[PDB]
């Protein structure tokens, strides 16, 4: 972010001067290939001529500056979340196997079901969201003519057109990181925590330690929560793995220890677990605890265009960068909210997708992201439309003969009274295939 | 619960793809034996014929997953109970020496008796588990035909295939600590200090801390206690060896310092000392201080094999583990409870087993488990039944002549009232062998 | 400040005595070039008549004095502020590129503009300050006449000739820099934080503590503040290239603790990164806070010189040191002051300096650096002088035709009363060219 | 202290038993050479007759004992303010140049001066103290014969007859310091600090720690302070040169750590920077804070010699130390007394001694150590005695023609009433030379 010479030395196996530009290009018996002190034989090589001096600038800029800014970006603080080139055959899908307890063995039951299968695998699609932009700059010739003097101006040169471009994508990412916590926590898929205003008080400050602190020691439970997550799937997670994004005022006010004490890191490894952002601009959100595997990216692709204008001699070059930003469904997740939230946030239906006979039956269960200690009560609903076809009030749905149309179990859960301008209600997808 | 194709890899002594399967096993030429980036024509050959693509999964699947799992299960948090496999000749019985005070040097004393022996060695029978299960699962042809376009397709699959099972045996090896340790304390062989709701306020927890410690020091006294174990035989242990079972909100109530301090380590040497579970739904028990040896467990067997469907075109591969699981009766277990556990908790003879002639005589003591400051009287009994064969009210039991039934010497305390429907009893078995 | 002989044995490859003089140098039949213990001869060979003498103390005092004295001059406490020999062609003018949101990639809105350019570069000029002084000192002819007893009282002789010039120039060096930070402060261009006397009572320290790490929290933000610095900018800073200068009795009174917590360092890489003076003489000037690169020094050159008068008998050398000190207007600097600051400190208009045809219009906008918590409004004024020129009141101004004059946009706020004898001023200086 | 023979064996380049006695040396066909177990060979060698047992005891008890407590003396705690011996030509005067401000470059000023000189180098002379004693031993031929049993018992002769001297020796070097301190404090040119009983209350010792703390970041200034010292000098020190003498009770009283706050070393580098003894024994004093460079100590010699008595059977070794001890005039020193010291000190006369013509004047500057907060009055008086030499009120003396006799200027402050028994009085010596 304050890239220098030292930076793309790094970056490159080279040190200080370079003629692999001209070696790969005539363009060569032009320019000499002296590597000493000399530059003004170079520099009037390289100016003798329009076509000569854009072939070299062009070459320069497109291959160095894509080189280098792709090897710094690459050591940014959040590249544990930047994977390299998307894979093929991706097929915005996951898939995960759900943790069960092991059937006893038996010869007498086994003698009878051997090619049983076990479960489905609770498929579900990526939330994705794509990103493609353009930064663009400017150079004038006399700020390339006044660069040739020495071996320094060269190095100026090259850092002045390097540091504008990265500095601005650095702070792009986290603009984009900011605004993909903001769509899912108004898509309502975050499992909630109530707090009061931390900032507000000191007790409120050491309220939301204690939270956080439990929050993590509920989520690191060696035996499952199924709790978090958009859908009770009953994962487990690390605690090395937890990264928190918190707001600058909060982070501000809090001590840099306790916080990393109710975690097992100190301090050195804890800084590089947190993320501090100014502002979230949704309701009171203010702290969002995320699994490592929870936020990924990938690189569509990075690319350096140039072009000169012969009537204003100068040349703009355009960098663009593509990617594709997904959060993924699996993973533990929790909000820390402060605020007016209903005491039901979602309810959630572990079949979700099913298929079913027309003569067959199918068992519902549901789990209700209540924010207090009360119990709500949940009444299930059919859709769909046909005769004979029903589900009864403990989530057992059956469905009867000459049933041709898609239905969709409903589970409703009242937070109102006699005036109930408010529902929240889950779906489920069952297919009825002909037997 | 997260095993990448990494933990494969450093399992097996591989680099990236391999063909010792198909170097293993005709089979050898339907598959081509590069080792390179080419993976069509490998997959070509894997599906060209059922009889080698079966041979090829069954192979992969049982040697490759059975030796991954099981290198990769002997490195989990709670590996140091894992014994490898179960010696021949075990016999269940343990033997354990007393210490005992040194003889002062005597030649008249000592010149009478030689041959003399110096105590029994007190046997007593170990305390097992049985455990047999299994977890199987399903691959279809779909998701074995599309992992031959790249070798991550290839290793994604193999870690995919892998993974199900080793969550699934991760989780139940805790679950089954749980009810080991459950059984333990209905069993009522652990020694109990009483503690008052940990959670209910500060000063409890403090309490509860400062319990944990004094019990901690006063079990790694270097001289011996003899007040814990299931039975009096004056052990000793160490402070690095103690392993603490606690409850996941005592836990997330409690701060990960002080609790370390109470010990000798400091955090980084102490979080694999202990183990944190999700309730032990038994009364009131909150954290359970066990001897490292206290609980072993010895693997009978692992074993993967597969079956394929015909006509339903898939495989379901089964993974048995069976392997049983003994606490030792010498070591130290402090179950620190918080509730009405009654004053007194388990009464035990010190001689146990014994065996004397017609005419003999044996003394018997007995430590009484109290949970109160109150001291508490014994009475005892001869039970059997015979003329002349008594025991006094110094625990003296004299056996007379012609005597050829068993007996069973009884130690009474009582801690009832004018109506008493509460009596703990000690037995100890006393054979009479003819003179 | 107080260098010995091993300061210069280490700076110069040689060890103990030497031959260098004499080697470089007729001179060198008088002295023998003998290394060993034998001083007498080296000594009587030196002193033998006038010219030798003189030309021996010359040359070892200028050639030897001036190598070592810039050696150790380049190892000072404050050397991370130093650079070698100002670069060439620096034209007292500082460029910076504005951070900017990146343009979303539309191809029918790119194909109308292809060759535009981005944005001004914000032309500033360096705060510069140049110094040029000189020390000097004396030595007499019985210390040389009695310092070639031993190659202890030459070395001695030598470090006595060094030591006061080095802690002359090392002493002054801190007032320089105090002196142009109160410069600084005078102009205005820090952007201050109020306190309330932080040694007046134990709640001030704290309080001033509190404060202190919320501005270096702020100052840290990844995103961008754009708050700070003399000109709105929109820069970013590491934690680590924060430097902090604090008066004296605010340091004794402040523990070395709390303070490094507050930043994320740990006392022994904290200590490297304050600089403590004894009062600032600025009103109420407590502690200033300023960026890595805020503060730079460049040498112009260091020389030393001697003179002998035959007539007393002695030798005058003089050290001469010029340098230049520049302070940057783009870095951060903050001035956390404790007194009676007026509502407003400065309003920047952000274009600075513009130039725009006689028929053209340009937009500005105008930042306002309150110092307390309220709003205030800002009017905007064309000066110049002219027909048809006029600005409205959100900074939009458009020139009329036939204009030759040059004019500066005015922004005023008014923080009075009635009686109103004091305003804010900030001006943009817009030069007109004929179309 | 505890001496064995592991420090003799690494102190001399030995292996156990040697044969260097009676190599050096006839003696030689007296005693075998064998170094093997053999030892009593050697013992009969050795006491064969008189004459070569007188030789064998004196050459072994001078040269083994006065190399053995010459290079174990040096290892003491307080080794670092132990020199070598004392070196050729110290001058006894102390000679230093105060640090100034640098003269602003200018050639129209320059090209009038060029020959001038800079300043007197304020010399003054050293603080010396010498010491020379001795302690003596005896040894019986009965502990001689009964020393060649086996060649421990050689090894045991050794170290019993090394021990008591050494203990001796280094007991009573804390009592010489101990001893200069008090004459230091009772000739009174320390800088004092008033406390008030830091071991009377809890309150007193946190005033004390932090009146410390203040003190020696005072001390540390890097641009000067001149308040300290004997005399105005203006001279800074390094964190790590202070020292501190604190009693026995003081410092048992303190905690380790805090005390090691108060500077910036943590309690394994700030216990070899605290001396303690058992009670100043002078008036109030509490704790004294010096420099580093402020006392030395030379080793004159250190000699054994021995003589034997024929009528008594047995010798005597005396062991004679002689060293002296200085303290620098020019050094930081802190007296941190608590008592009913008076408001003034001492007054400093800063020109000290001067030398001017018959027609000249001079400039004197007075610097009161006060231990409060408010002002008092100097006056000036010339003594001598001549006419037209006089001195007015803000200390500039001129001095008529045709005067012969010294002359000495006194500066007086008086802190008395209206009975007025204490004057504080400061000398300066002024010698008149004819022109």
């Amino acid at each position: 972010m304050r890239i220098t010479f030292n930076d793309v030395k790094t970056s490159l196996g080279i040190t200080e001067s370079y003629d692999i530009v001209n070696a790969i290009r005539n363009f060569k018996s032009y320019v000499p290939l002296a590597t000493a002190n000399n530059v003004a034989e170079v520099g009037a090589g390289i100016l003798i001529n329009q076509t000569v001096q854009n072939d070299f600038i062009t070459s320069l800029v497109d291959r160095i500056g894509l080189v280098v800014i792709r090897q710094v970006s690459l050591n940014n603080p959040l590249k544990k979340f930047k994977k390299g080139q998307i894979p093929l055959g991706r097929t915005i899908e996951e898939i995960y196997t759900d943790i069960t307890k092991e059937k006893q063995y038996d010869a007498e039951e086994a003698e009878q079901k051997v090619f049983e299968r076990e479960m489905p695998n609770v498929k579900t699609l990526f939330h994705e969201r794509n990103r493609q932009g353009f930064y663009h700059q400017t150079i004038q010739d006399d700020s390339l003519k006044t660069a040739f003097v020495s071996w320094g101006n060269f190095e100026s040169f090259v850092s002045s057109i390097i540091n504008a471009i990265y500095n601005s994508a650095e702070v792009d990412e986290y603009e984009y990181m900011k605004l993909l916590v903001d769509n899912y926590y108004s898509k309502g898929l975050f499992t909630t925590v109530k707090i009061d205003e931390p900032t507000s008080s000191t007790g409120a400050l050491t309220e939301f330690v204690k939270k956080m602190r439990a929050t993590a020691r509920k989520l690191t439970l060696p035996q499952g929560s199924r709790d978090w997550n958009s859908m009770a799937v009953r994962t487990r997670s690390y605690m090395e793995d937890l990264h928190l994004i918190i707001d600058a005022d909060l982070e501000a006010e809090l001590d840099v220890d306790v916080l990393a004490k109710a975690f097992n890191m100190n301090r050195t490894d804890f800084l590089g677990n947190v993320t501090v952002i100014d502002g979230f601009a949704s309701t009171g959100l203010e702290a969002v605890l995320v699994d490592k595997d929870w936020f990924m990216v990938y690189d569509n692709l990075h690319k350096m265009e140039t072009v000169r204008n012969p009537r204003g001699l100068y040349w703009n070059y355009y960098y663009h960068v593509w990617q594709t930003l997904s959060v993924s469904r699996f993973a533990n997740a929790v909000a820390f909210v402060s605020g007016d939230v209903p005491a039901v946030t979602q309810v959630i239906v572990s079949p979700n997708i099913a298929a079913v006979k027309q003569g067959g039956q199918q068992q519902f269960t549901a789990y209700v992201r209540a924010t207090n200690a009360k119990d709500h009560k949940v009444v299930w609903s059919v859709e769909g439309g046909s005769t004979g076809t029903a589900i009864t009030g403990d989530g057992l749905l059956s469905v009867s003969g000459n049933e041709d149309n898609q239905l969709t179990v409903k589970a409703t859960v009242d937070i109102g009274t006699e005036d109930k301008p408010k529902l929240v209600v889950g779906e489920a997808v069952v297919s009825i295939r002909p037997n």
